[PDB]
């Protein structure tokens, strides 16, 4: 299939196309592929500054009707200074506003950790640590659950909570709706088998971010693995007659995962579509599985003492 049903009762289109460092002057004509070639689901996020410019491509395929509204599942973040209560609202429609939408297919809580609001998107103290805010997941959570009932987004979610996060949020008095995804980072180094499971088991779909291992990531080391030069990877993808990328995308598919590769490249945008006519043996899965090592894209060290830091617990 090429979407999956969430606990809000809509469907999610199981491959979307990722934005963050898509460049403001390539992410329209990206976006713009992208629908030609197939998609129908974006990942974007305010943080990311380019909402604008994706806005332009989803508008123009609406009105050239390559595409109609519903067929569309976009999705966006509430940043990390917007997590108070009366924050919340205006922060959504700023997104809505930029991608010329009048409601969201799915609104996430981008990270667990509030921080102090302004308009530095990272607010330091003089030595470098975030300035946390004294807002906490669960009133965050019910400001995400009013822009349901005032029909600004059709789903709500979150991204980079852990488990103990997660079920803060199931067990939270009074909760109107559960989150219909968490969105983490998972790819042949970064596993994530326990929470994987655990979100599944509580019917919240999973959406595998990096999934290539974000080689364009600003802070990237030559100390680094990489995916996508990774031999054994490369063995499994020569032996389907699939690039190495098409073998990282179509791994967290077959564990009934969402996925959603960047790319600004058409070439590549087109190839990382065409991954629904193969499959991966069970072999090749737990071969893959194998690789883990706990190795993570998206952490900061800025952040590792702010109380909702997800990234001390196990998982
Ligand atoms: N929730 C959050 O905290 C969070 C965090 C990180 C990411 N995400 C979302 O997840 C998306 C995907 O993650 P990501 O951007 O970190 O990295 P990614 O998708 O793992 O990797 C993107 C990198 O791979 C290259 N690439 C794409 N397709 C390729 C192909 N077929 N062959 C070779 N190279 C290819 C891209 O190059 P070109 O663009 O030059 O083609 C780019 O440098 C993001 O864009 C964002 O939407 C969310
Ligand atoms: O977050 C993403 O979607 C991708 O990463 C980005 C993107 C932009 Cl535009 C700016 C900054 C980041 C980034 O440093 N994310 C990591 C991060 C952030 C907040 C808290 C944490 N944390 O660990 O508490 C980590």
């Amino acid at each position: 299939a090429s979407r999956i049903l969430l606990n809000n009762g809509a469907k999610m289109p199981i491959l979307g196309l990722g934005t963050w460092k898509s460049p403001p002057g390539q992410v329209t004509e990206a976006v713009k592929v992208a629908i030609d070639v197939g998609y129908r689901h974006i990942d974007c996020a305010h943080v990311y500054q380019n909402e604008n410019e994706v806005g332009v491509a989803i508008q123009e395929k609406l009105r050239e009707q390559v595409v109609k509204r519903e067929e569309l599942f976009i999705v966006s973040k509430l940043w990390c200074t917007y997590h108070e209560k009366g924050l919340v609202k205006g922060a959504c429609q700023k997104t809505l506003s930029d991608l010329k939408l009048d409601y969201l297919d799915l609104y996430l809580i981008h990270w667990p950790t509030g921080f102090k609001p302004g308009k530095e998107f990272f607010p330091l103290d003089e030595s470098g640590n975030v300035v946390p805010s004294d807002t906490n997941i669960l009133d965050t959570w019910a400001a995400m659950e009013e822009l349901v009932d005032e029909g600004l987004v059709k789903a709500i979610g979150i991204s980079n909570f852990n488990h103990l996060q997660v079920e803060m949020i199931l067990n939270k008095p009074g909760l109107k709706y559960k989150p219909a995804v968490n969105q983490i980072e998972c790819h042949p180094y970064l596993t994530q088998e326990k929470l994987i499971q655990y979100c599944q088991s509580k019917g919240i779909v999973v959406t595998a971010y990096s999934p290539l291992g974000s080689p364009d990531r600003p802070w990237a080391k030559p100390e680094d693995p990489s995916l996508l030069e990774d031999p054994r990877i490369k063995a499994i993808a020569a032996k389907h007659n699939k690039t190495t990328a098409q073998v990282l995308i179509r791994f967290p598919m077959q564990r009934n995962l969402v996925v959603i590769p960047k790319s600004v490249t058409p070439e590549r945008i087109a190839e990382n579509f065409k991954v629904f006519d193969f499959e991966l043996s069970s072999q090749d899965m737990t071969t893959l599985l194998s690789y883990n090592r706990n190795w993570r894209v998206c952490a900061l060290l800025s952040c590792t003492s702010h109380k909702d830091y997800p990234f001390h617990e196990e998982f």
